[PDB]
């Protein structure tokens, strides 16, 4: 078996679904075996940033390994940022970068590309030894899985075709029987002894597909359940569904206190930081806080190493007597609906109504891909079937690329994208690849003519005023159907159309005025004053 | 006086002509000063890469300092690429990243693509640090990194000093010069190659004087292209390896006393490769050093080395200007035939011969660059070594900003334009009207010429011309050579809006230069 | 200030006392600045192994940084083993290896030397940037101190003289106020709740010179105190002196049980392994065991990170009410004495008697340097003033070299060395450097004509039979006074002489017969049968 | 040394490249015109054939070259120092070489020589031997 093949098969053997990428000198031989073998569908994008962003999503979507293939040099570096956000958000993107042969020895910078990716991945390896390649691949791949984060793989070209033995399974990671038990023991003990124990569900839960067993726990535990942002959605159809989502300040002040004022706050697979919605360590009692994350548990200031979340859970159940309990009790949830189909100018919230109404009228929910900006804060109030945005990273550019990658693996489902003018100027052009990719995602451009999120924080500043890019009129070039709307009528009307029109990506240019924000973005700002 | 203010001033004194950037939370406080103090012009773009390329171009244009202002995280990262290629081609792009408050890793990455960094978290030190970093950027001509905590943009600081002098081993300088000169005189067929550093440190005059006194054959590199063309001893052409003229390539590579003055060594297409020359008999002066076979003199800035040699060579009136080191393709037959690269070159060269003034040209990667190589220009900016796409458009933009009125020409392939091409939407607010000739062959042709069998090099039809409108510019698509000639003419007559010329080119049609390149890889 | 100088001064500023080493092509320029500056005394040895072994001891002796200077290539690699044992035993040896200039670019193996030392040190760095050198040095040096283990420093020759700014202080390491407190709390709580809490004193205690405060703790704690091997000696003149030393099986079965059967076994700065005397994790209740080591505390299966032993102690006192208590109570200790000055053949134990008697007669105790083999197990029963041997490492070769390095910094004191024939054949020749070094250590060769320690475990094997190297007769060549003894008379007599004769190293070749072992080595073997 | 280094078609058959004293340095030759066959490979200017064990390469070339009787044995590629003047002068390396070489010339059979690092090696180089083992590249004592 050829080396490059042995790899792709491996990726496949692990639930891979595609391989996004852009070729270059050194990467052609590998794209060749990628194409000729036909192992993994080869989708190619216009700019490397979208390459990584799509891989990110194709990974988050199916909760499996994403695949970003780039060429040596500018190709890799031009994608660094996409991998960073993927890393930042436990999105296991397997990066592959063709490198010079092992007999061409000289670089161009005073390795380097390696040290940069060494910086944003969990494991890396230069496949320069056909003998060691197999296990090495198994290792690194085994890492992105164990840790759910990006990995780096360099393949010198004169090695893309070296015969190698097939790639086996992931190397078995460390797990101590006793250690674990002791951990659960202390964890459960800590919970039982708490006043207001609050169990939070986050990202690691959706990555290791553990929702299945955590629902069986949320029940046998008996404590209140809340989700973080990355956790939003989880346990929706579970016996003891979350009582809401935590996004901090801009959120339901009711949920807030419950979390920030607990003494049994069990952060399951949760992320920790001061990234907007993330659970800031500054806003909680570090004393009584069990923090399960990255195969480790830390509460009481001490830590339990090599403790896979799966195991922690599995052993927590072994100590919790089964329960037939259930806290559902009617009441769904109230989203902003009712659009004034009049000719009054659009506002972020109006759009929400727009989509929501369509849905309540009977429309199946489309998963949403949102870029960073006022489009994100507006997407929170929309009924979905999975949301997908850079909340804990704020990496503009995501939006469109992400939605694309999504619909590329959706196996039919359609993807909805929301993005502002400022971000569309960055990656909104990746739609030109929608024809070749055979997908028709619906996009809602939030053209407010400025970097509005930045203006709210420094309105005296002019530089945040942008030009009026006639996007709707540009959608024809990339082969789509564009439509700029000024009023709520042209808005509701256009959307309906979009769902009817398939085969071509639908781009609805929403004309919004500066100042006009979203309810959720409103609350967020008001909350930074006091 | 604020800190930001002090940096901006410190920046302007060293040549700064503008500031390209894109804000974010941490950047905001910094940008407020920027915008207000108006020390430097604050030009915003759309995507970080552009900002990086633009800033890079700006610097090169005025052989001065460039300035890219980003925000912490996604912002800074999404711009690493431009800074790298900058580092590669010795362009001092001063990177300014806003960052977290000091009371409230990117740093570890940048250290890998800048010859100097610093985090100004102490106002008492800020003044000197700024003066140290920029210093290097100037001394080594490479990108530097400055990371500012938003809670220090206003902190008062002693004015920024002057650059801190660098080690100049006066004795080695004199000893090298002797070895160097002797090494030359004593060689069968010695040759002088003028490269990148000669431009960056504005040493054209000197090297022009030396070129004559040293009395040896002259040649430029790819980045050395266009230097000493008005000197008594002009280059015999430009060496770019197998690609170009085989008489110059043979001379360069066969020399037994090669003097790479401020050049770059690298197996990287046009860069003077170590596998092509006889390094044993090479005198490579670079990064303030000089090598030559089991010997490297350190601390010898190029500039002083010239002076050294000049002090060791008697004056001369030896002038040897002949005819055309390189025949520029002309005579565009405006018939109905489809279009081809070399035709674009003629179309372009003819206007010039017709009397038009040669513009400076900015090129992205792809055949557009090889094509630009057969065009008459007044400067040529392109990633000839780094070879990274995207540079084209934003670089032409960036150039024209500080080109005080002069118009810039930009050649970009379809593949590349899809990455940065849209930055043209800023032309309007930016007060620019650059001309763009987009090579739409509907494919990543440069690669197809390496794997014509693969089908992924097949791109769809992007009606770029139809999109020019939406960016406040005029964009026309042409298929024949007749249409090509007419449209190019209109562009030049139309100023006020950027002009986009989407020239449709068949897959398989390559520039002459590129043709030669591929054929040389078959051998 | 020159780079190489800036460094040596740094070492000095940190308590350095010398710089052992062997030069080579690439290392000459650095030895030149080492010599010319005269900052640190430059002692040179015959073979690299002794270079590292002496540095090891010069470090352990004064409990400070040792200094091993070698040349690139064979020089470094030929010393790898010495550094390993130093690392293995928390001996902060600062290794310095001159490297090719930054403009000579090509190696000879398919970096490498760097990766090998990366493997046996705690921090490393290639000083190739005069600007960054200072802080870098401070860093690495700061590491060997914080972690008390070997560090690697590579100095390209064209950099030995680059002007640099002086080297500042060590970079401040992480320390969490809360975390710490929480740790002590749980630690003390764990202790108080124990039945037979046993506090052990080990290596880290002597390295960070903490004995001063630990004695103040051993008192305020109130629990039994025992020392490990590396810990042997500590708290001797303390209010609550150790009740004995723990060396496992071969030790006082009385001490053994107390340790292996505790539920409050506080291993202070202790090492953990199955290395002869070390506290094997296989022989203790991991459940109730506080393990303070490498700036971390682990008990109850969880761990407290970035917890410097100093701090742990300092905060433990803050929670223990001062005490005037004391458990001294006469009884010193009984060592094997009384030598039968008859003409009966020598046995390991006889020699012990020999030295001991001399001491009780009034001789000040000499610190001892013992190699691995039956000489070590015999040295345990000798009255000393500090013992120094590879107990937790078993790296033969140590002996002599070590003793030499010692007396090189002893500031006058004399050093005693014990070593078997088999090890003397490895490094016993380093005595030839005793004249130039101006020291006269007394050495006791245990020539049993074989690798006796190995023979006891496989007596049916012949290969353990060695030849009769006439060492005593070889001592003249290296410029010493050699004397082979066959009987206990020639033994007692020779020793007395040796203490009288100064200026020349004294080598007493003790003729012992195969089979004849040491009491302590006896007990050890008998203990491997059952 | 001049011939080797000036060659415009150098064929290092199973050699080692390295700037390491006696090892054939890359800075001394014209690598562009070098054919270095090593570690089961063959290089030559922007080209490296992999998987070509030396042995087979020879055979290859032999299959491409007609037989020959071209013999060119001359005299002493290297004059071995002899004639040890056994006077009372102190001793010197080259003398040891003569002492050694003379016994051989006197008829004694050349032995194989093993040398450590130091001048002893350079000295062994002027001695008549039946094999010479020494660390000429690694240079470790
Ligand atoms: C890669 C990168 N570069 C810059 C920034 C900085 C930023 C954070 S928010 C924002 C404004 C976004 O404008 P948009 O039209 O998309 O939506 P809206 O604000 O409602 O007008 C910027 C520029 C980030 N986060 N990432
Ligand atoms: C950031 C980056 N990613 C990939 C590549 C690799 C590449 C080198 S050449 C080429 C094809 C360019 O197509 P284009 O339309 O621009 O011009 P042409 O080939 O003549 O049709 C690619 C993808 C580079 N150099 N930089
Ligand atoms: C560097 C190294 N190489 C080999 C060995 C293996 C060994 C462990 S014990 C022993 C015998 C030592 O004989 P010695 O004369 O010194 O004393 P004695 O046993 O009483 O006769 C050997 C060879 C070790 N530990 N280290
Ligand atoms: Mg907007
Ligand atoms: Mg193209
Ligand atoms: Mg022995």
């Amino acid at each position: 078996m050829k080396l490059a093949e042995a790899l792709l098969r491996a990726l496949k053997d692990r639930g891979a679904q595609a391989m996004f990428g852009i070729p270059g000198d050194f990467a052609l031989p590998f794209f060749k075996v990628a194409e000729e073998t036909q192992i993994l569908p080869l989708h190619t994008l216009s700019h490397e940033p979208a390459v990584g962003f799509a891989a990110d999503a194709a990974a988050r979507y199916s909760s499996t390994l994403g695949v970003a293939a780039v060429t040596y040099g500018a190709g890799a570096f031009n994608m660094v940022n996409a991998v960073a956000g993927a890393y930042a958000e436990k999105s296991p993107v397997v990066v592959i970068s063709g490198a010079p042969g092992t007999t061409e020895g000289n670089a161009g910078l005073l390795d380097t590309q390696f040290q940069v990716f060494k910086e944003i991945t969990v494991a890396q390896a230069r496949l320069d030894d056909p003998a060691k390649a197999p296990a090495e691949i198994a290792r690194v791949l085994g890492a992105a899985r164990a840790q759910s984060r990006p990995v780096y793989l360099e393949i010198p070209r004169n090695m893309v075709n070296a015969e190698v033995e097939p790639v086996g399974d992931d190397p078995a990671w460390p797990v101590d029987r006793d250690a674990l038990a002791a951990c659960a023991d202390e964890v459960l003990a800590a919970m039982r002894s708490a006043t207001s124990p609050v169990l939070m569900v986050c990202v690691e839960v959706r990555r290791y597909g553990l929702e299945a067993k955590v629902a069986e726990l949320a029940q046998r535990l008996g404590v209140p359940v809340v989700t973080t942002f990355m956790g939003r959605g989880l346990l929706a159809d579970a016996p003891t569904p979350p009582l809401g989502t935590y996004i901090g300040v801009a959120g339901d002040a009711e949920i807030t206190r419950l979390v920030e004022e607990s003494d049994g706050l069990f952060l399951l697979g949760a992320i920790l930081s001061d990234t907007n919605f993330a659970v800031s360590q500054r806003k909680i009692d570090l004393r009584k806080t069990i923090h399960a994350f990255d195969r480790a548990v830390t509460l009481g200031y001490h830590t339990y190493a090599d403790i896979p979340l799966a195991g922690l859970v599995d052993a927590l159940l072994e100590r919790l007597p089964p329960s037939d309990r259930t806290t559902r009790g009617k009441e769904p949830h109230a989203y902003p609906t009712g659009l004034q189909a009049d000719g009054e100018p659009i506002a972020p919230m109006d759009i929400a109504r727009a989509v929501n109404d369509r849905v309540r009228a009977g429309q199946e929910p489309l998963l949403i891909a949102a870029d960073m900006g006022d489009c994100l804060f507006t997407a929170m109030d929309m009924i979905d079937a999975g949301l997908m945005a850079p909340g804990y990273y704020a990496g503009m550019g995501f939006g469109v690329p992400a939605g694309i990658g999504a619909q590329c693996v959706s196996g039919g489902k359609r993807i909805l994208t929301v993005v502002g003018d400022g971000a569309f100027q960055m990656t909104g052009w990746e739609l030109g690849n929608c024809r070749r990719l055979g997908i028709d995602p619906i996009v809602i451009l939030f053209n407010n003519a400025s970097w509005e999120m930045l203006r709210t924080f420094q309105p005296e500043s002019a530089f945040n005023d942008l030009d009026d890019w006639r996007f709707a009129d540009m959608a024809a070039g990339m082969g789509g159907d564009g439509v700029r709307v000024r009023t709520r009528a042209e808005l509701k009307a256009a959307l309906d159309k979009a769902f009817a029109t398939r085969g071509r990506f639908q781009l609805i240019e929403a004309m919004i005025p500066r100042g006009v924000l979203s309810d959720t973005l409103a609350r967020f700002v008001q909350g930074q004053k006091r």
